């Protein structure tokens, strides 16, 4: 049953791989609560099938780094990228992708977090196994505010700058 | 869900894919989905299985042990080497690339985890955010069947490097 609107986002745990010194943190996979991690925040989650494949890499990340100046003095504290991927491959996905600093890499490698959300979807087909649906959600107040889940292999509604134009007062 | 492989066993098929990234003919740029059993037909093969692309024993070790034995290994008739691991195509490629596999090992995606549940050979990584992945392993197939099988016990690393399956090459 697919998260909606209104709804709680549900807890999960999810790992973000930390390349630098910092406090709170040890090197490499640092474990985390969603619940936890977006208390008090407005936050972007955009989730997206993979890591390293073409769209993914090549336009939906990009949108967000290039839109997180924007987003940001828009009242978003943070924008996190959720992949059912482990936090090794998202933390090489993110130095390849100049992240730092702009959009937090979020692994959910056991697709605990995307299956809790109902947002899973079977790429057996092509050797992915199951993956997330590719979306956009905005979250303040630990509630979901708005939720934009693309049909399978579109990217039509999910990417930076519809998100941006859809903020809301 | 499978009962483990043994020496002896048949090599199951199941279709795993491997990101070429040069022009050649039978393929396409990007993934290319290959049947196990097809691929394996008529050759001597080290196949060695690891919990996941761009970890870290996984990458300083594992793979660069049969990287740098690829020549003694290929020397003493092996035909191919193949490291299979729980990741897509994509991820394997771009690892494969930084630890500079090309021409020495094959990297074979079994993303969806069914050649390794056809092994038996999976194990619940959940805990490091990892899910479902592969054991770590070696096995040596001449003939489509399974020839030599070190499987690791979780977190270990004594049986299936290079090393070892060079030295247990047999006559």
């Amino acid at each position: 049953h697919m998260i909606q609107v209104g709804d709680a986002l549900p807890d999960a745990q999810l790992f973000e791989f930390i390349d630098d010194a910092r406090e709170g943190c040890t090197l490499g996979p640092n474990a985390c609560s969603v619940r936890d991690q977006v208390a008090g925040k407005r936050v972007v989650i955009f989730g997206l099938p993979g890591a390293f494949t073409p769209t993914c890499s090549a336009q939906h990340v990009p949108g967000y780094v290039e839109h997180a100046e924007q987003l940001r003095a828009a009242g978003i504290d943070e924008i996190w990228c959720v992949s059912v991927n482990d936090a090794f491959v998202m933390g090489a996905w993110g130095r390849d992708l100049h992240t730092a600093g702009k959009v937090r890499m979020m692994a959910d490698g056991s697709a605990a977090f995307t299956h809790a959300l109902g947002l899973t979807q079977d790429l057996s087909a092509r050797g992915m196994g199951i993956r997330s649906l590719r979306y956009a959600m905005v979250i303040d107040g630990g509630v979901v505010k708005t939720l934009a889940v693309e049909a399978p292999g579109k990217f039509e509604v999910s990417d930076a700058a519809s998100v941006l134009a859809t903020l809301t007062s």
